[PDB]
């Protein structure tokens, strides 16, 4: 079971204009500002890239 | 049979016949066209991807709706 | 988890008069018609023989 | 204990005692008669396969129903 | 998963007075008559001793 | 953490301390006492088996509700 | 699956001043008043330490 | 991937930043701010221990709600 009550992942590109690093926690999408905190969400949830052309239609699936 | 964490459920397709499609995926029952390899490696680590005819999609669009 | 959102299974017959590769994906029984679709759906949901006098018995029970 | 990803929940039965009834299935909370055997060797690939005396087949279908 | 579509278990007892195998299934009490019966359910449900005596709280239990 | 399939929740309880209250169970929500050690020894094949103190059996009782 | 029916923890401290040991059982906050008792229940729950002072928040939270 | 049987979920989370906020934890749902080591290293026995900086804690709040 998932003890930790998070579903979701955490996000970012490695293309030109990189976006930062964002999240979908419970369905929900906020950004990320520190390190600190990526890494901590890291022990917990997947980490994935996705291009900044993407991220719209990704948006719109995890509505 | 393992816990799924991402909260994400469906699959990425492609076919490697005559008439590409590019690559597309099903996002929690959203079809979606994938725009970026880097997007596509990203889906990669946590969704399944799989080969489907560009004349077998429309019938898999039904099921997945 | 069933990461890939997909419950179901191929299925065909050996048998003199073929139907062809079918498929039940979340309840709702299709047509396949290219060997890749099918090879891709082999990845991820079962693939078994089904005599085709007996598909109409299973229609019913997967309704 | 491993995940289903038939969409199919149910078992094969048949008898090896005196008056066979061939093989059925319940599917999905349904009874149906299976009339090839190829059909069997399929199913039993995703779903168990074990033994009912005829005179118990009835009280079977009632906890099936 | 439980692929059989099958919860409960058989029961009898070996005591003095037998009450022959019986079982709850999907949440349904039956009695089996042949052993053959038996032996199948074996294969996808547990079988467990049960005194004559103390059935009918075990019935009880399971309404 | 492997699959349930007897479709019974619950345990038997018992003390060793002074004052035996015998062995009694609780079986999907339902309290009850057990009358042979035959039954005992069935449900210890599908339900765990713990001790509880004469005096915490009430409170148990309420949580078990 | 979580065969024994029962979901929570049993909690004490081990400063200064003791509570005892306590549980929450099935959303329930019992006291617990015998070692056999939590010998008992550690064979299905697990058994944490929290502080005095720190069980009003987790009370709260377990609502 | 195994079964919970705390009836717990959540984490524990503080920063190793500038500015710490000591420990607080989500339990089911709910934010609470913890007082006492000896209760940290309870939780840890059954729920995650993560790092959140002191500048990310009002959007993981928002997600968490």
């Amino acid at each position: 079971e998932n003890v930790s009550g998070v579903q979701g992942f955490l996000f970012h590109t490695d293309g030109k204009e990189s976006y930062g690093y964002r999240a979908f926690i419970n369905g929900v999408e906020i950004g990320i500002k520190d390190i600190e905190t990526v890494q901590g969400f890291q022990q917990i949830i997947p980490s994935i890239n996705i291009s900044k052309s993407d991220v719209e239609a990704i948006k719109k699936a995890m509505k």
